Formats: structure tokens, sequence, C-alpha cells
């Protein structure tokens, strides 16, 4: 007979799936409802809790996708998912719902840790059921919870005052994380063992909800995958006004006062809104006009409620969540699938100077280096070399530290500098689950980890004994992590705690411990920007 | 001068109105607000309590009644109606009222008995305005009340889950009487012997209440008259989703969720949904197609609030409140009214066996029975004769049995068998009321009872003397059981409780009592619903 | 190869179908546009030319019905069908198309007969579609055509002035026949020799086509089944502006001109017009108010372009210039079908006279009796016995002779005056293909001869072998009086002209000659409707 659970708001029927290697089954559950559909006067507000239900649930469907662009959000899935056939999801403002993976015998008493994925796409796009919670919920004997969050216009409009704070969308991960809190031990889960574990904007908002009070008592270990809050493209600062307005004259609202806008798009329907953020062309690098004055994502804000203050003075008063934090960035995080999904205008393979310098200005929006600082940025990183194809490669890495490398190890030493234990890793390994489209010499891109992570050798099919191996590993790293807020473990290469040495750990099929990752580039563009 | 009530909202104007043979004129308040009107977002989701009001509020004009099929809504009324001249009403989703007729003398302090009525129309149509009350009030001394609910998809819409569980309609019916318990005694009326009662659909609405806990101390009497909680075309049994689809389709609605329907279905307008209601064509025999799939009414549902079982498991649960119970049928309930109001294919007056048979499973929405089964209960009722003309006749009789007669006798011997007081009565007269297109030889038609219970021969002009004696047995049958639980008295028939002898009232021209009404009836049917 | 015949607006490609015992392969074209689609401005106005196509139009597929109540027109479509299968049909404004099955050899050329159908459906309902005519081509080797029209308020709104004459429907039958006339030879018709014959609504359109100046040289030989320009029920009388402004004030259009109704109708969508017929209860007796405020159709006016003055008024001016005119009845034209349809209230069998008079008011509408005059009429057809299961046989007879059988014999008189040739036939058999919802003992039923006429036999299975034997006999006569204008032959029963011995065919089981069809009724009603 199929797992029938007894949660707070009602009772929920799920489904048994077994993984070979394992013999107790593992319960599954998708789309659980943990907030009220924010429909209607709800959009634009907190999420408020889930209405109670009668009878049982079922929560053997795939719940819908938070509106997004259709075919950018399918087509990321497809690039992002560990399970064999990438399964099409709905379009809708009720999103806010959790899938539930739990290989604990629920017939009896379990505290298992609890593992809540955060899923990334640059807060544009993205779904939790992209991710199959299966092989390491079943692997690693962790709880597996994948959770969705307001996107877009719907998850992050900010008139950047009262009327419309912003953020919907990391309130709605904190609602998440209160109902696994109220919830889990129901599923054979420990709340008093919560990890929150993301990529991209996922990691963004883990290390985001590390500098919330609203966040406190929520998790108890945290791992951010290729994103921080110092990436600034996923956060505004300064006035949030223009944006605002552009959205809003865009879906044919008046300007008139901030209440009026939001009240204005709080009449347009999913589709006018879905209109509105096509005609807004997010995601795409904007070639034409002044590249200062393009936004490619609506993202995080210092709204007043979720974050007080700057990412960046928060770490300076050391105010924020010291928990055990494990970091981390890939080797090419900007060498195929974000200048892909972004339409970035390089195609030849030999790259001069000269064009690099320009390309880099219409980069703005994605590194905000002042056209004044280019030549400095562009002669660093490529005038060591007269090799076009060799500058080519070295531009792909100056993005990739100023949006992932140099954020990731300065969000790293402030957490270490509070007290708290810290981890840092970079990935370097290329999935056999790699697009068709990525040429072979790509190795680290962005995301690549998450085929390890999530175990994709044991869903998928075609991997080596190295990447099965591999997965094994990264598998074991993460749970260790989680049940203990230190990744060592018996079997498993020795990684260092990222103190004052800076040791960190090189994944890849050569596992081994190293120091000072981006030492030099820290220096470097911390420098340039100072200027 | 006018009376003038104070009520716990506000002060009401009403108006006097003398009944010859009575010098106490009778003071009658029309339209007052039971609960906010249910607009806008609170469209499908229960009654809240009505705003109060300053000064003086005038109850002198007839409510609207709840939107529905305006010809439809009309010609019931005007076929129900116990007054002279049928009062047209205007239609709206603003018709939470009631209307009180009490020939109480409000200068002085009174605790007469309450009687409030709930009028029928298959839960899609009906008003309150339709029965006047004023002959029984003042003929029989009892304070009348009628009571309006919300109908069709404003009253029973429902996604089988949270977002929209159901039974609005039956939630404006509790929330009414709620209201009669904090204000009667003010309109001379004791909250402390309340009968309720109402004949078709209001009488399963009575049935309901009195499986409800909901409703556990509004009450202290309860009448059905041809209608109860086991006919089952007002009560939806398993997956009433697909219902909910069909019906959100039909109004240009998206189904991707329940919250979604819903949402959708809140921003339609009155005549959005108006339209949608005459596009499904409920209250009518669908002759196309599957019968099994054919939807001629949006009822009752199992939501968890309202009814937390099937009215089946919840009799033999024994879990109601044994009030007294008078529990009627009409000698022949599927003798004209109804099949002409469903517009159903009988214009030859004869019947085969064959064709019958063909007829019955089409009627599968409103009698249940399976295609294979159709032979033997066809067989049971028309193999006994010839004459094409006579089978038809019993065909009739088949279709009333299954829903009225058995469902009535199965309800009362279960209230029987719970220790509560319980009464049964079998009308059958042909009052010169009826329609001029209704054929003399249809006696004790779906409906005919009201006309005696509500007084139109002290109403209505050209009564026969007959019909006027039948009428004041009736209503002091009814007052009588208002005020004792037991409906007899000095100057009436002897009325046998309904017990292990299970006498019951023939009610007629000539009224007497006899035993065992249906005994035969039940047990094939029980037996073949078995199988 | 499939065929592809070369018309005057361009190439259109069929299909060959193989008929049962027919080596002669009939090529079916179905959906060929003979007007340009009636939407926006040419709503409600004259159908104008079809635009000419490059290449081959596909004709493989069934066009739309025009726009109607689908439940309604599904439910007729399978009545009367005589393909095995009923043919779900989709509902468009775009449905001026027609349907064509030639036997010819298109190799070679050939003049066959041609036989152009009309269908019936009170000008309300109904679709070319329904009627396969494989079966009528391959066995009598007659091209068969059937046609569409426009339906309802889209084919017959007047506004009883210019700017809405009405009769749009007729007009396009008249633009179907002249495409005929223009390309028929192309599919091996004669166009010196076209026989237009319809049912019902579609018989009474062949009968305006009779007196109408527009259709003169457009067809050589009529034949009106069940229907004539005398059935009142789909001619209006008198000043049309009354339901012209029920129909606009129901579609939210002010009346403050012609012109102004006219133009708010045309902006109308099809879903808002289609509403609007919905909301008007079309084909529905309507028991409530006046029974001759009723509308239960909006059909044939005396326009000034169609018709010059009334059919009666038509008949004795002589004018309608002569073809040869075949006209029919059934034996109980009002048996079963028709009050089916228009839910006439008959749930019981028999009936009293009282009750046939409140009947036969409320029948207004579809008899026109004056309410002073019913007694007399009821008297005449129940006064002679007392059996009122008898009396309602009678009843449906009085009904059926008023509307069809009376009409039908004063237009054969007058078209045998005018000196043209006149057959008459009263058609007295019960289709094995009858719903199994209709009684055995109704025979000769609305519709019954279709099954006959067109072959059903051939078509459907279970027919007997005196079934096939009917239908090749009724098949032969019709084919042969399209040939000759007499539809005598070898080996057929004699069929007596309809002359001053009023000699008519009683087609049945038996079929033989007969004398003075409905003699004694014409005398009743004529002096009946005189006072
Ligand atoms: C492309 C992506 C960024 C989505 O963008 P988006 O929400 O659709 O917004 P965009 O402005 O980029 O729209 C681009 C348009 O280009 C066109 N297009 C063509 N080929 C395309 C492709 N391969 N990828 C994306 N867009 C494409 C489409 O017409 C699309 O228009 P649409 O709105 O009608 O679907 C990507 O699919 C995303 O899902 N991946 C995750 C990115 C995340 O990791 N970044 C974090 C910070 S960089
Ligand atoms: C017929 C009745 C069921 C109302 O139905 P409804 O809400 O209009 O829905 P329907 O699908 O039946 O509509 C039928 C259509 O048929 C046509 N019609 C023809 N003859 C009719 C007739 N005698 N009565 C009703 N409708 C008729 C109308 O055009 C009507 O169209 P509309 O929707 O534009 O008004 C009835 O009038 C009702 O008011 N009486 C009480 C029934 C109750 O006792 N039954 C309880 C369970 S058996
Ligand atoms: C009934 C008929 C007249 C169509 O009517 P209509 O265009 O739907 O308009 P109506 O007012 O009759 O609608 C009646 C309603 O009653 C209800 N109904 C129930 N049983 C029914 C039945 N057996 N037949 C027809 N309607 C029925 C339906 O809910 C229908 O609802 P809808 O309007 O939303 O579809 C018939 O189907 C027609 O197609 N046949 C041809 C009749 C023609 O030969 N007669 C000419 C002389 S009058
Ligand atoms: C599909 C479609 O648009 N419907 C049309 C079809 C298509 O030609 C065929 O289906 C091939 O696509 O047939 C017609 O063109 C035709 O018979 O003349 C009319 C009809 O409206
Ligand atoms: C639960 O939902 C699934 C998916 O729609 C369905 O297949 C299954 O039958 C449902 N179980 C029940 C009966 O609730
Ligand atoms: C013609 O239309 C039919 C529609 O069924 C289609 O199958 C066919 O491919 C089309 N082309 C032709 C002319 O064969
Ligand atoms: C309230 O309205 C009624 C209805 O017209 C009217 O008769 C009455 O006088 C009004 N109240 C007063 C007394 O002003």
């Amino acid at each position: 007979s199929p797992p029938v659970v007894d949660t707070v708001h009602g009772k929920v029927l799920g489904k048994f799936v077994s993984l070979e290697g394992f013999a107790q089954p593992v319960a599954i559950f998708l789309g659980i409802p943990f907030a009220k559909p924010p429909l209607g006067p709800l959009r634009f507000t907190p999420p408020q809790p889930a209405e109670p239900w009668s009878f049982v649930k079922n929560a053997t469907s795939y719940p819908p996708m938070c509106t997004q662009d259709p075919k950018a959000g399918q087509l990321l899935s497809e690039l992002f998912t560990n399970r064999k056939e990438n399964i099409p999801l709905k379009l809708s403002e009720d999103c806010l719902y959790l899938n539930i993976y739990t290989p604990a015998d629920l017939t009896k008493k379990n505290r298992l840790p609890v593992m809540v994925w955060i899923h990334g796409g640059g807060l544009m796009v993205g779904a939790a059921s992209t991710y199959d919670g299966l092989a390491l919920a079943a692997h690693e004997n962790v709880v597996v919870v994948t959770i969705q969050y307001r996107l877009g216009i719907w998850g992050f409009f900010s008139t950047g005052d009262e009327h419309s704070r912003g953020n919907w969308g990391h309130l709605d991960q904190v609602a998440a994380l209160r109902w696994v809190q109220d919830n889990i031990a129901s599923f054979g889960g420990n709340p008093g063992s919560v990890t929150i574990f993301g990529e991209s904007a996922g990691g963004e908002s883990v290390s985001v909800l590390v500098l919330s009070p609203l966040a406190k008592n929520l998790f108890h270990r945290a791992i951010s995958e290729s994103g921080v809050a110092l990436t600034s493209v996923l956060v505004k600062k300064g006035d949030v006004k223009p944006l605002a307005e552009q959205i809003a004259i865009t879906a044919g609202c008046k300007t008139t006062t901030s209440a009026v806008m939001v009240h204005c798009l709080r009449q347009k329907t999913e589709e006018e809104l879905l209109e509105t953020t096509l005609k807004m062309k997010f995601l795409s690098l904007d070639l034409q006009g002044d590249p200062r004055e393009s936004q490619p994502l609506l993202g995080t804000v210092i709204d007043g409620m979720l974050l007080l203050k700057t990412p960046e003075e928060l770490q300076a008063e050391r105010n924020f969540h010291t928990v055990p934090y494990m970091v981390g960035i890939n080797k090419q995080e900007f060498g195929w699938l974000i200048p892909m999904l972004m339409s970035y205008p390089l195609s030849e393979g030999q790259l001069d100077q000269k064009t690099a310098m320009s390309l880099l200005w219409k980069s703005y929006p994605l590194v905000c280096i002042a056209k004044e600082l280019i030549p400095e940025a562009t002669e660093k990183y490529l005038g060591g070399t007269d090799d076009t194809v060799k500058k080519k490669d070295l531009f792909l890495d100056l993005i990739a530290d100023v949006m992932f490398g140099v954020p990731s190890v300065i969000v790293a030493r402030n957490h270490r500098d509070a007290g708290a234990p810290t981890y840092m890793y970079e990935f370097q390994y290329r999935p056999s689950f790699s697009s068709d489209m990525k040429p072979k010499t790509v190795i680290g891109d962005h995301g690549d980890e998450l085929f390890s992570v999530f175990g994709a050798p044991f869903l998928k099919e075609g991997a080596s004994e190295e990447e099965i191996r591999l997965s094994k590993m990264v598998m074991k790293f993460w749970a260790n992590f989680a049940r203990n807020g230190n990744p060592n473990g018996e079997g498993l290469p020795h990684w260092p705690e990222y103190n004052q040495k800076e040791g960190y750990l090189q994944i890849g099929a050569n596992t081994q411990a190293a120091q000072k990752l981006k030492d030099k580039e820290v220096a470097f563009w911390t420098n340039l920007f100072a200027k």
C-alpha cells in the first residue's frame, strides 16, 4: 500500500520507488503545498500559510513551475535534470510547492538529516521537479526536499518602498523552510538538522538566507554552489525605482505613485505579466544602447525585512548565521552554459583585446566594470600572450572570476572570520550528461557538479566507472556535511577546513586538497573595484 | 403605525397585514440580511456575518432570488406559489435574505414556536418569496421564516478539495438558522423551539442538516417533504473533480490546478456564470451520449465541514441528533411536474418494456441503476401486466420509488432506530391550484402538498371547500409537530408514530392511518442495489 | 488516383467510394464553398460569390455546420442520419458549403439528373453532412447535392425593413442552386434537370422557392416532405420588429433604430450571438405567459425580395411559374419526435378535453388557433370518444393536421389548379432505425420517410427484406420523378396524379393508391380559421 503521512494541515498520499541496490523503497511525495497560492491580492505580498484539508491529498503528480518564459524554462530543465527523461511542466502562478524524497521506513521513528534544495535559474526560471532526489536520498540516507519559489516579476518586483518591498521569492524560501521545521519529522526527518543547498541563483539564495534574520532557526548547515550574495548580477543596489517604472510602463500601467503601479500590476492577468516579461528580454545580453541601463534579471534587493543592509555591510558587522558553510565554484563558470543562455556575442575562438574591451563594456550588467577600468582589467587577463585563442579563454576566465570566483572567496573569508566552520571547493569535470551542443573542451562548466551531487549516474545511462565513483564521493561529502557540519569521512579524500591557510578541495577525476583559491584574483579585483 | 423591531444588527421596519378570521394583524418583514453579500472574493466561501446598520432598515420589499436560470426559476415559482399572484423577482448574487411572518403581538412578550422553510428547486433554482407565510402564521400562531441560500454554481461548485470544498448553499442555511437563534425572540419567536421544514431539494437540505454537526443546536424538530439525503441525484459521491473541470472549461477557465480554477471562476461576472449555467443545461435529461456522464444538478458533496462522510455511513454510525423527524412523500412524485420540467420523452403515453429499459438507462443520473440491472428492475415493475399505457404508469412509479419513496422510508427507519421520534405520511390529493396542463388523473404529484401546508386556499381565490378543510388539517398537524414534536391533536385523525409497526398517515380527501409504507419496494431495491 | 474536377472557381479534389453491389465508384466531394464566408460585415447580408482559388482545393473533409445550439443539433443529426455512425461536426459561421455525390464516370461526358437536398431543423439547427447521398446516387444513378444555409439569428434575423430584410438562409439556398447551375455539369450532372427536395423546414424552404421569383429557372422539379410554406410556425406574418428588438435587447444592444440594432448585432462575436440564442430558448414550448408572445423559431418573413407577399396571397395569384411538384406527409407527424424535441408537456398518457384545450392554447405558436376557437377544434377531434387515452392520440392528430396535413393538401390543390403536374403521398412505416426511446406504437412519425429516401437500409445494419424493398421503391419513385417529373415506372405500384380526383399514394409495408387525402379535415379547418 502507498505511503500516507499525517502533516499539520492534513494527510498526504505518496508513492514508493525502489532504486537498484537498496532494499528499502524510497517514499516520494510530489506537489505538497507549503503556502497559500499567491493569486489575486496575494501577488506581490509575503506568503501566507496553506489552508488545511480534509481526507487525503494525492501527492503523486508533479506541481506546475512558477510562471516564466516557457521555452527558456524547459531548456534549462532539460540541461540540468538528473533523470532519464525530462518531464514537461505546466506554468502557473499557483506554484508554492515542494517535493519530498525520504528513504526512511515510515513505520518506525526516524530522525534523518534533511537536505533542502533551492534551484537556480537567475531567479527568472527553474523548477524543483527538474531535480530527482531519489538517488541522493537512497545512497546517503538523507531526506531530500526540493522547493519552489516565485520567480521573475512575481517573485521580485520591487518599488523600493513599503508598497512592494520585493524579495517575495526569498520569503517563499523562508516559508518552505518553516514548513520543513513543522512537518519534516512526519517524513522521517530531523527538523534539528536541516541543510540548505542550491546552485547559481539557488546558491545566491542560500547566501542571502545566511544573512537574513528571518531564517534564524530554519537551518543548521548551508551549501552555496556557484553563487553567493556577492554575485552582483543577482543583487540590485541603489534605487530600484527606475526598473519598477520600466516594468509598469511596459505592462501598460501609470507610474503616478508606487501604490498605483503595484495596484495596476496586481490587476494584470498571468498572461499579461508573462507578455511583459518577454518584451523586457530578461536573461539576454542587450547589445544595444547604454550597457549601464540594461537589466537582464529581476532579483534580490535590500528590502528592510529579509535584508536590512547590503550583503557587504552585513558581512562587515559579522551579523549573520554562523552555521557551517560550504562555498564552491566550478573551473569554467562562464565556459558555455551561461553565455549560450544569454545569447552572448562570442563566436570566433580567437579574440583580440580591442574586441574584448568592447565585449566587456557590453557585459556591464554581468560584471559592472566602469568603462575607465576596462583597459586595465583586459590587459591584466589577456595581456600576457598574443595567442588570440588563448586570449579568448582568458576572457571567459575573467567574466567567471568577477561573477563567481572572487565573490565566493570573499564570502567564505568573511564567514570564516566570523568564527563559523567554513569549507570551499573547486569542481573540474566534464559529465557525460553534458549537452551535445557543448564542445568537449569545456570542463567544469556552470552546473556540471549537479550531476554528481544528485547522483545522475544512477538514474541516467552511459556513465563511466570514473563518473560513477565521483558521484558516490560527492554525495557522501555533501551528506557527511549535512549530518556533521564537516564533510570528512572514512574512505574519502581529506577536505581541509577553510581557515587562515585557506585550504580547499579540488574535486574531479583526481580529487585533492590545495590552498589559496583565487588569491591573486581577489587581490586584483578588490583593488580595481576600489578605484 | 408600521412594526419596528430591534435585531442584533439594527432596527427593521415591517408592515401589518390582516387575514380575515383573525383580529391580530400579522407583522411581515421582507428581505432581512442574515449574512454579508457573497460578492467578489466571497464567492465560493462560507457566509460571513452581516454588517450592522444605523437607523431603521426598511424591510418591505421582496429581496432578489439567487442567480439561476430566470425562465426556469419563474416557471417553478408560478407552479409552487401559494399566493394569488406570482411575484416576479430580480436575480442577484446578493441574495442571502430571509422573510418573517409573525402573528405575535410585538407589544407584548411572546415565545411562539418557529418554522423555518427551506425551498426546493434541485439546488439550482427557487426563492423564498415564492412562499407566503401569512396563512400558516395566522392560522396556527407560529412564526414563519422563509430563507434563501446560494444555488447552482454559486452555491455548490466544488473542486473536491480545500480550495472550494462546496456546500456553500448548505452553509448559508446553517447561517440563517444561527441568525434565527440570535434574533427570532425579537419577533415573538422562541429560539428554543425551531422546526426546519422543506420539500424536494429543501427536504434533502433538512435531511442533511439533521446529519451535520454544524447544526447540532440550531433546531429541535425537522420535516422533510418529498426529499432526503438518500435522494441520490442531489448528493454527489466519489470524485467530483471531472464536473468541476467541465464547468471551468465551459466558463473559459484553465484547469491547471484547483486553486487556478476557483480563482478564474471568482473573476467571472455574474452574467458570465449565468451563461455557463445555461450552456451546461442543468435539470434536464440528456438523451445524447453516455447516461453515466450527464450531470443534471450541482449539489451536496462530502466536504469534511458540513458532512464528514456519506449519509449512509452517518446513518449506520447513528451519528446525528435525535430530534423529532417527520418524513413524507406524495403518491405520484414522478407523475407530471418533474418529467415535464426535465423534458422527459413521453409523448405517446404508452410504453413497451423495451422502450422502458432504454429510458431507465437514460435516467441513470436520476436513479443510478447499472445497465445490467435494468431488465430486472423493469421486469419487476412492468412485467405484471400488458397495456403499454399502464406499463408507463408503473414506470413512473419505479422512478418515484427510487428517487423518493425508498430513500424516505430508509431514512425514517434509521432515524427511528436511533431512538428519535419519527413520523411518516403519504400525500394523495390533487390541488385545484395545479397547472391547467396537468391531467386530472395525476394525483399527489411532486409538490402538491405545498398548497395545503402553506394555506393557499386562504390566500388564493377559488379553492374547493374540500381543499380548505384539507389545508386547515395539514397546517394543524405541521404546527402541532412544531410545538410538541408530535403532530397529534384534538379534532384531528390519529397519526401513529412510525415505530416497529411502521404506521404512517395517508393524507387526502379521506385521511386515515396505515402501516408498512413501501415495505416491499425497499426490500427489492436494497437487494438489487446490493449486487 | 482521386477524382479532380474543374469548376468555375478552380479545381477540386474528391474521393472515390464504392457501395456494395455497385461497381461504378461514386465520386464524393465534401465541403465545396458556394459563397463567400458570411463573416463580419457580411452577416445579415445576401450571400456573395465565392472567391476563386489556385491549384487544387482538397474537398475531403466534412464542413462545419452553421452556428446553432450544439446539443440540439447533434441530437437531431443522430436521429436523422442515414449513415452507420453519426459524424460529430464543428460549429461555425463559415458554413456556406455543399457536398456532392456523383455516380457518373467523370472520364466521360455525363448529364445525369441532379437532386438537391435541403435539410430540416426548424431553420434553427441541422446540417448537410447528416445526409449521406452515397446510396441514393449509386442506386438511382443521380447526382445528389446536399447544401447548407444560414440558420437561426444568422440566417433569419429581420428588422422588418431595408436594414435587415431577413431570409438570409433562403438567399443562401438560392445561391447554392445558382452554383449548381453554373458548375454541376463538371460533375456529370445536367443543369437542365435539377430537382430540389427537403424535409420539414427543408420542405418549407422548397415550398418557398417554388413561390419565389428569385428561384425561377434554377430547378425543374420539387419535392416537399412534411413541410410547406403554409406550415405557419415557419413563416412570420405581420410586424417582426418586436421580435428583432427582443433579440437585440437580449444580446445587449440598443434599439434606437433598425440600423443601430443591426450594426450592434454585427459587432457581436459568434459566441455572444450563440449565447443570445440559448437565452431565447428557441424550439421549446414556452409554458409561461401569453402563448401569443411565444416565438420558438426565427424564420421566413415577407421581405420583398424573396417573397413579395404572403404564401397564401401568392398561391391565388397563380404567379409561381410552374414545375412538377411532389407534396407528402407522414401518418403521425406529431407522434413523437417533434413533441420530444420541443419539450411538449405530455408526461402522462390519457388526456381529458379540459387539459387538451389548455395545451392547445399553449401551443398557439405552432397551430395559431384563437382562444375562442379552441373548444370547437377540440370537441371536433376529441368529442367523439370517452377514452382519454385515445383523446390523447386524437389530440396529436389535431396538431399534425394543422401543422402539416391541411397546409400540404391546400398547397397541392393550389399547385394542381395552377396547371402543373402534382403528386401527393402519405408515408406510414416505422423504421428499424428509430430511436430506442420511441414507443413501438409510433408509426410514420416526423422524419420516418428519410431512411427510405436516403437508403439507410444499405448503409446502416439490421434492415429486414421488407425495409430494404421499401427503400428501393421510394428511391426509385423519387429518382423517376427527378428524371421525368412523374414518379411512375416499370415494376412500381401505380402512383396517380393529384388531379380533381385527388389521388395520392399511401406508402408503407403495403403501397397502393387512394383518394381524397385529408379532405374532411381541410374543410373543417378552412371553415374554422375563416371565423
Ligand atoms: C536563456 C535563459 C537565460 C532564459 O532566458 P529567458 O527567461 O527566456 O529570457 P530571454 O530574454 O533570454 O529570452 C530570449 C528569447 O530568445 C529566443 N531564443 C532562441 N534560442 C534560444 C536559446 N538557445 N536559449 C534561450 N533563448 C533563445 C527566444 O525567442 C526567447 O524568447 P521567448 O520569451 O518567446 O521564449 C536560460 O534558458 C535559463 O533557463 N538558464 C539558467 C540561467 C542561470 O543559470 N543564470 C544565473 C545567472 S547568469
Ligand atoms: C426545468 C427545471 C428543472 C429548470 O431547469 P433549468 O435551471 O432551466 O435548466 P435546464 O437545462 O432544464 O434548461 C432547459 C431549457 O429547455 C427549454 N424548455 C422547454 N420547455 C421547458 C419546460 N417546460 N420547463 C423548463 N424548461 C423548458 C428552455 O429553453 C430552457 O432554456 P434556458 O436555459 O435558456 O432557460 C424546473 O423549472 C425547476 O425550476 N423546477 C423544480 C425542480 C425540482 O423539483 N427538482 C428537484 C430534483 S428532481
Ligand atoms: C429540440 C430541437 C427542436 C432543438 O432545440 P434547441 O435549438 O436546442 O432549443 P431548445 O429551446 O429546444 O433547448 C432545449 C433545452 O432543453 C434540454 N433538453 C432535455 N431533453 C431534451 C430533448 N429530448 N430534446 C431537446 N431538448 C432537451 C436541453 O438542456 C436543451 O438545452 P440547450 O438549449 O442549452 O441545448 C431539436 O433537437 C431539433 O434539432 N430537431 C429538428 C426539429 C424540426 O424538425 N421541427 C420543425 C417543426 S418545429
Ligand atoms: C482543415 C480546414 O481548414 N478545413 C477545411 C478542409 C481542408 O481543406 C482539409 O481539411 C485539408 O486541410 O476542407 C475544405 O477546405 C474543403 O472541403 O474545401 C473546407 C474546410 O473548412
Ligand atoms: C493519485 O494521482 C495519480 C496521478 O494523477 C493517479 O494516477 C492516482 O490514481 C491517484 N490516486 C488516487 C485514487 O487518489
Ligand atoms: C487532402 O485532405 C486529406 C484530409 O483527410 C489529407 O489526408 C490529404 O493528405 C490531403 N491531400 C491530398 C489532396 O491527398
Ligand atoms: C421603505 O420603502 C417602502 C417601499 O416603497 C416604503 O413603502 C416605505 O415607506 C419606506 N420607508 C419609509 C416609511 O420611509
